[PDB]
């Protein structure tokens, strides 16, 4: 279904940008996007044939801001292990929690949740997020469809800027008006290669 809207060919243009020195380049693939997108019922598959491009195009354009365009697995220089002490969630002595994958999961109460839907140990192994392509792309249609309002934002009409509000409100109301501006570029070029109008509410 996702495979009918995004094509192996439309992929490899997001993707090809990236410099071949980028960690990214031959870790995030097809396959592992294809597999995680199936994993999780109603993504990209909700709604009319606009409706599918623009919540695919949303996903999109907030992967490839927070990756540098497909560039990045693991998040620069992390200044922190991303630890909140938990009861429900421990942190794994001599362990990171920095950002990870398309969506650049951070924190051991994300990565904990994370691991139980998907599969892994979160709390012990939170590298097999940069290790695993499929994982990887797991963690971030996990954190769109179940740790946020993107899926929600986008298939009840707050259309892109909700997606940015459900992923970092203090970037909207001018908080921060280039990462607004970066992701919302990447959303308008990836709909006119979609095919499909950006629609309203397309900033924040």
């Amino acid at each position: 279904s996702v495979g009918g809207i995004i094509s192996q060919s439309f992929f490899n243009g997001l993707a090809g940008g990236a410099a071949s020195s980028c960690e990214g380049k031959g870790f995030y693939t097809y396959n592992a996007f294809i597999a995680a997108a199936n994993a999780y019922s109603g993504f990209g598959t909700t709604g009319s044939n606009d409706v599918k491009k623009r919540e695919l195009a949303a996903f999109f354009a907030n992967v490839m801001h927070e990756t540098g365009g497909l560039c990045y697995i693991n998040e620069k220089n992390p200044p922190i292990n991303y630890c909140q002490s938990s009861s429900t969630w421990p942190c794994t002595s001599g362990k990171s929690y920095h950002g990870r994958g398309p969506l650049q999961l951070s924190w051991n109460y994300n990565y904990g949740a994370a691991g139980k839907s998907i599969g892994f140990d979160g709390l012990n192994n939170p590298e097999k997020v940069g290790q695993d392509s499929t994982i990887s792309f797991k963690t971030a249609v996990w954190f769109w469809m179940k740790n946020s309002n993107c899926h929600s934002a986008i298939t009840s009409g707050q259309g892109f800027g909700g997606t940015i509000k459900a992923i970092n409100s203090m970037e909207c109301n001018g908080g921060n008006s280039g990462e607004v501006s970066s992701r919302v570029n990447y959303y308008k070029k990836i709909c006119s290669q979609l095919g499909v109008d950006p629609g309203a509410n397309v900033s924040c």
